[PDB]
């Protein structure tokens, strides 16, 4: 069923809450035993948001390999994403260790450091060229190379150095700065312009490791970004773009991380983004 007609049918019937609860009921439940070990309590931002054991990213260290991060591997679309929480004061070194070890080119940030008057994630990148950051626990150095501030997003060029080998890599930081403190954007225009700036950079392409995507918990805004990207890629690949079922794609993604799309309004926004986005994939 053409999703644009499914959309109008749910809107006219006002059934978004019902559709969303059906997804919650059918979603996968896999063990997260490593996330719940006592040694890992200060590595989790939220007690109710944990990576599954089967899909969690492992740090390359014998001490403690745990980070709150999941590999979302989309087999038909040929895309992979790492979805993670906003870094905590004691996990900023782990965060950059993961980017290094997984060979990521891009980090996608969908929150502000402060929202609703509370801290939603650590200040984990440098704000001035001449004030670099050193992560002594993981032996990494991080330098701000350039910053491009736009109305709806900021792009930063960062240099990450493995101090153990003196290898360096260029990381791109894509920071969506205008998601509202409450609810979802009235239009999906800026978020879609943003997704396509990430695509144009190479950060989502198979010559690199998976993109790292986060918000505060790494499930709500983060889930909207990967869901919209994968649905648009499937529409460009299939003979019948109308066969793409956003609810079925979301349930596939929920096999790899719990809770993706946190509200009925985020579900409606994801439909709007794919619909309004589709009016280009198809040749405009
Ligand atoms: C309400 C939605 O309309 C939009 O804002 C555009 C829709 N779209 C796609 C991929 O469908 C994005 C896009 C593609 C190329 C260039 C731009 C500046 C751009 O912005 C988004």
């Amino acid at each position: 069923m053409e999703m644009e007609k499914e959309f109008e049918q749910i809107d006219k019937s006002g059934s978004w809450a019902a559709i969303y609860q059906d997804i919650r009921h059918e979603a996968s439940d896999f063990p997260s035993r490593v996330a719940k070990l006592p040694k890992n309590k200060n590595r989790n931002r939220y007690r109710d948001v944990s990576p599954f054991d089967h899909s969690r990213i492992k740090l390359h260290q014998e001490d403690n390999d745990y980070i709150n991060a999941s590999l979302i591997k989309m087999e038909e679309a040929q895309r992979s994403y790492i979805l993670t929480q906003g870094p905590l004061p004691n996990t900023v070194g782990h965060f950059w260790e993961m980017v290094w070890e997984q060979k990521s080119r891009g980090v996608v940030m969908l929150n502000r450091v402060m929202e609703k008057g509370s801290l939603k994630c650590a200040q984990y990148w440098p704000q001035k060229e001449e004030k670099e950051m050193i992560f002594e626990d993981t032996n990494l150095k991080l330098t701000l190379i350039s910053e491009d501030i736009k109305s709806y997003y900021t792009v930063r060029q960062l240099e990450l150095e493995n101090l153990t080998t003196q290898e360096t890599r260029e990381i791109l930081h894509f920071h969506y700065t205008t998601w509202p403190d409450f609810g979802v954007p009235e239009s999906p225009a800026s978020f879609l312009n943003f997704l396509f700036k990430v695509r144009e950079s190479g950060s989502l392409s198979p010559e690199h490791g998976p993109v790292v995507v986060h918000c505060s918990a790494g499930i709500g805004r983060s889930g909207t970004f990967c869901l919209a990207d994968t649905c648009l890629l499937l529409m460009d690949k299939r003979k019948d773009p109308s066969s793409v079922d956003i609810k079925k794609v979301l349930l596939e993604m929920r096999k790899f991380r719990m809770g993706l799309i946190q509200t009925a309004d985020q579900l409606r926004f994801s439909y709007l983004a794919v619909i309004e986005g589709a009016k280009f994939i198809m040749g405009d």
